[PDB]
């Protein structure tokens, strides 16, 4: 029993995480085989991160201009290049830790687990969401650029964030492991803010059929929805709509419980409208919107306690 | 900037995990050195949890009764032992991977991190405070039994729980790395429930700090309090009374922010008595006590956002 905010084993990407240096400039990389991935901005300089041209400052370094720390050892630099916004560097040795592994770029409402590092230390864990406006509420101080975060399937680490920057608000933003930001944020200091957030329904929805799977059916009612009459009410409270697509992904959690999903639609509708009247669901007070289907399904039991 | 529910990177814990069978019941273990540590109810009959007699179960085993594999490896027992709840068995085989380590009991109030596993396999990790009744709120399933809490400081293992069981609501208990309970809880099956709890006052109090270093303000106030006119409020809320011992201990964040202790628990009293008023501290809509003062020095900027 219990329902908590699980992050993956980070094991695996902590044999991965090195420290990089540019000049006066230290953040951590990724060292997966014979290359360190960081992002582009450790070429920067102090005095000019308003307007970095990184083409004409990356012409201006050699490979001896890097310098990459793993634990106490000495990696030597013997290539370099640019990638959208991260920088590549070919090293001399192999990471005799590399786990099997894939780059992919998630989307907007799916969750990872992101391994805070400051100076290549590992320092805490943590799962997050990306949220709707591309941002993540991570937990971040000066020097823990180049953290990352990742999923783990059957021993296969598949990263999908790197830190860059944070934003006026304390969220943060980065990009994917091929460089691409997420959101349309960029490595300079600029004026960008996040954008209006939305909360993700589909998560709303999971982990209300987490409680129902854990025992608690106190907020269920009588009543049925259409989906077009849920979103009118979606718009009002600044859920995300829900779709005929995000429908069929709570099939299994509907079918584990038997709540059809557009009932679960009107329940959540009347949570939104009458609130939970000092009530708790899986020991919150508020609607949670941080677990995936897929979360759910890891963490709960798949049998229903009816 | 950010304040999360942190774990520790859990890679040195992740190779220790082993799984222990004995008969038809498989459990998790912790290998260190020569040793395998596991819940002795690993060696408990199905039709008989209700009143084990371990001395009169563990003698009629040998050695070869217990099955350890450490992944695809089996691990021959060459000695056993009963301390307190906990088997030691001793192995052929040193782990190679045994981190520098201690066992520590840790008090109320605290926290650490779980490392969550099943069959020996490590599945997630995350951050829990040991509630002042002596359970934890864990995330667990069956056969979740022999995973471990820990922290870790300059990459020693302060090895803290093992988990035993689940009890009637849902909560979690277990005992130190020397076997011995936390709380009254036994390990068979019996009425036992969790004693009513209470919340962490110290925790709060810290917790308020972290909001104040992060920048914000909005609770504080302009009066003060005595200690004791303070724990007449806390009486009549579940908290727990405060003392000057931990007074004490919050001299290093009053210092940081410049908010004399009980200047914040007259801040600490009017949250309790008018509520919070629909906003938020820390993005939290109500009063968090699963962090330490050592959590918030840990994760805090050592700067204040003034
Ligand atoms: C060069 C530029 C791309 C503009 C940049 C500058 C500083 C940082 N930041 C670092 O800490 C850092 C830089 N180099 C090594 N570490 C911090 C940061 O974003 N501050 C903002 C205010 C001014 C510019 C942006 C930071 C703090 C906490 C968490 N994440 C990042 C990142 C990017
Ligand atoms: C023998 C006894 C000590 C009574 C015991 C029995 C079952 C378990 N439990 C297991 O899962 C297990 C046992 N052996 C290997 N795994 C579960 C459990 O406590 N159920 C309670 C209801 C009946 C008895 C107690 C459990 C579920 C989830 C999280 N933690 C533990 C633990 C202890």
């Amino acid at each position: 029993s219990g329902f908590r905010k699980m992050a993956f084993p980070s094991g695996k990407v902590e044999g991965c995480m090195v420290q990089v240096t540019c000049g006066t400039t230290t953040l951590n990389g990724l060292w997966l085989d014979d290359t360190v991935y960081c992002p582009r901005h450790v070429i920067c300089t102090a005095e000019d991160m308003l307007n970095p041209n990184y083409e004409d400052l990356l012409i201006r370094k050699s490979n001896h201009s890097f310098l990459v720390q793993a634990g106490n050892v000495q990696l030597r630099v013997i290539g370099h290049s640019m990638q959208n916004c991260l920088l590549r560097l070919k090293v001399d040795t192999s990471n005799p830790k590399t786990p099997k592994y894939k780059f992919v770029r998630i989307q907007p409402g799916q969750t990872f687990s992101v391994l805070a590092c400051y100076n290549g230390s590992p320092s805490g864990v943590y799962q997050c969401a990306m949220r709707p406006n591309h941002t993540i509420k991570g937990s971040f101080l000066n020097g823990s650029c180049g953290s990352v975060g990742f999923n783990i399937d059957y021993d296969c680490v598949s990263f999908c964030y790197m830190h860059h920057m944070e934003l006026p608000t304390g969220v943060h933003a980065g990009t994917d492991l091929e460089g691409k930001f997420y959101g349309p944020f960029v490595d300079r200091q600029t004026a960008q803010a996040a954008g209006t957030d939305t909360t993700i329904t589909l998560n709303v929805l999971a982990w209300l059929y987490a409680a129902v799977i854990n025992g608690d059916r106190w907020f269920l009612n009588r009543f049925t929805t259409t989906l077009n009459d849920f979103n009118l009410v979606a718009m009002k409270y600044n859920y995300e709509p829900l779709t005929q697509d995000h429908v069929d992904i709570l099939g299994p959690l509907s079918a584990q419980t038997g709540i059809a999903v557009l009932d679960m639609c009107a329940a959540l509708k009347e949570l939104l409208q009458n609130g939970m009247n000092g009530r708790t669901i899986l020991g919150s007070t508020i609607l949670e919107d941080e677990f995936t289907p897929f979360d759910v399904v890891r963490q709960c039991s798949g049998v229903t306690f009816q």
